[PDB]
């Protein structure tokens, strides 16, 4: 019997483009997936597959290894399904979140979100708790 807690912080930055007026794209964006400070999700998480609006060349982004993030232009926000696949051989084997990648329109000033999710873990086989204190996950009796 336990549990093990660890933490992700989904986030995005967006921005105006400063290129030619008959460039579509208005906006450059960057959305990611990380550990907190001196933790590394490296050690559980697998890969990140950012699942891009249809319009966009190859729209099924896999970072298979830090930095996970995706660096984009664009001319609109769209919600983004991020699935963090888990080094767990047993359920749950991935994590899907619907992420609200939203642009700063109308002079706004640049846009800087993080979302903070706990992933909680129930009775973990052994070697994948071991992956989850390595990425500087948290016990629980
Ligand atoms: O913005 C949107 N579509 C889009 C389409 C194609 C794009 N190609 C680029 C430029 N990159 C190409 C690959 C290499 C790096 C540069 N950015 C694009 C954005 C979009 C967003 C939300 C809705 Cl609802 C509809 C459309």
């Amino acid at each position: 019997q336990c549990t093990v807690q660890v933490r992700l912080e989904l986030g995005h930055r967006a921005q105006l483009r400063k290129k030619p007026t008959t460039e579509g794209f208005t906006h450059d964006w960057m959305v990611f997936v990380r550990g907190p400070e001196q933790c590394d999700i490296q050690h559980f998480v697998e890969k990140v597959v950012f699942w891009l609006h249809d319009s966009f060349p190859k729209p099924r982004r896999v970072c298979k290894e830090p930095p996970y993030k995706v660096e984009e232009s664009g001319y609109a926000g769209f919600i983004m399904p991020i699935e963090v696949h888990f080094k767990n051989k047993e359920e749950p084997r991935k994590v899907c979140f619907t992420y609200d990648l939203f642009l700063n329109l109308e002079g706004n000033p640049p846009v800087n979100h993080l979302r903070c999710e706990k992933l909680t873990f129930n009775n973990p086989t052994t070697e994948f708790r071991y992956k989850l204190l390595r990425a500087g996950g948290v016990m629980v009796m």
